[PDB]
């Protein structure tokens, strides 16, 4: 539904705002809770209807690419202002009812199918 | 994940941003789905723990107080750099892990308690 489970973190309510007017990056933002005693890592994204997705996860540095690093029994917000995963060059205009799918990898857990929820105005 | 649902709405994933302490002001925010064919809209929020709500729903200009207006079969972001609710004058420190328990007025569909998760 709106979260996802994969080992022992829990993907919740995954979502990205659209690119805005005459722009084609959006970025995508989620709350991932590690429910585990070890940690892990969000390493990379794959998404099919943009070109490439970017891990901007050092909060005090965004303009790095970074993974998302995700401590033992704690939990971690990717949202605007903070860390979160750039999507470039949408191949298409967003629309809002539409849904994206997205594959999380994480570095210990491993893979997860995601459908991002589509924030637009 | 808390999902809430009243009428015909749907409250996911209430969450706010703590106090940069030694601030005692908080910012609450959550996604809203209206998947009914009636508007609605958040007009007050009360929270226990603190000593007002301010709505600030109008993502056009975010000085102004205002409801957040929940238009049928639509959904509302409350984000970081957009609508939100100020949370003004905590009474103590937040305790992180345990939530803050708050009830949402909407103006048909009443009241709903719930439980939001803190950012720290
Ligand atoms: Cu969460
Ligand atoms: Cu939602």
């Amino acid at each position: 539904m709106h979260e996802y489970d994969v080992g022992k973190l829990k993907v919740e309510h995954p979502w990205l705002r659209a690119p805005a007017d005459g722009e084609k990056n959006a970025s995508f933002y989620a709350f991932i809770h590690n429910n585990g005693d070890t940690p892990d890592k969000l390493v990379a994204v794959k998404v099919e209807k943009f070109g490439s997705a970017v891990i901007h996860g050092d909060a005090k540095n965004l303009a790095l690419e970074a993974p998302v690093l995700l401590p033992p029994k704690q939990k971690i917000t990717l949202a605007p202002g903070g860390a979160y995963v750039a999507l470039l060059d949408a191949k298409k205009h967003l629309e809002v009812g539409w849904g994206l799918e997205m594959t999380l990898v994480f570095e210990k857990a491993g893979e997860v199918v995601i459908d991002a929820a589509i924030d637009a105005p």
